[PDB]
């Protein structure tokens, strides 16, 4: 069951990640990863989804692992930017507010990270792209179009 997280501590220490309130409880508690392609707005859309869960749903720990199809740009850019407003996550209240979390902001590529991304997808027998959720283990997607 506890597989995916075991063997993917490194990539899942540098992803964004709202943690469950300390005020929520045990029984509240639930952990949610969301991995989309943020280059697109269908991925971008249902981490707007995710993040509007969690805001009303404070036991969640939700993670983000941007999943992009073309690896063109280093996946730790965009990564690192959204890493970079964490603490804002819970202030978007339009879709704009996360398009624009993306857009810019100069970070070196993180060559690790992306290995890192690279090994989660073989591991978890998905693909550069897909958009796929995982809940307390339970791998579910992909997600198309
Ligand atoms: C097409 C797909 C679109 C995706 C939309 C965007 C993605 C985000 C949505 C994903 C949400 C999926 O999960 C929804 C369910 O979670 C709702 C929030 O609740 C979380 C809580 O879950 C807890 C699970 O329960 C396990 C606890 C069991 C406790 C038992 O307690 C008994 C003890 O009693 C005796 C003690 O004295």
């Amino acid at each position: 069951v506890n597989k995916i997280y075991i063997e993917n501590h490194d990539l899942m220490s540098k992803v964004p990640v709202i943690e469950a309130s300390k005020e929520s409880t045990r029984d509240d508690w639930a952990a949610l990863t969301v991995v989309a392609d943020l280059d697109d707005i269908e991925g971008q859309e249902l981490v707007y989804y995710a993040l509007r869960f969690r805001k009303s749903n404070d036991g969640v720990r939700l993670d983000i692992v941007h999943n992009p199809k073309d690896t063109s740009r280093s996946p730790s850019v965009l990564a690192q930017r959204l890493k970079s407003r964490e603490d804002k996550l819970l202030d978007f209240t339009r879709f704009l507010d996360l398009e624009t979390a993306l857009e810019t902001g100069e970070f070196e590529p993180d060559v690790a990270y992306d290995a890192s991304l690279a090994n989660f997808l073989a591991s978890s027998n998905m693909k550069a792209g897909d958009n796929f959720v995982i809940l307390n283990g339970r791998v579910l997607g992909p997600i198309t179009s």
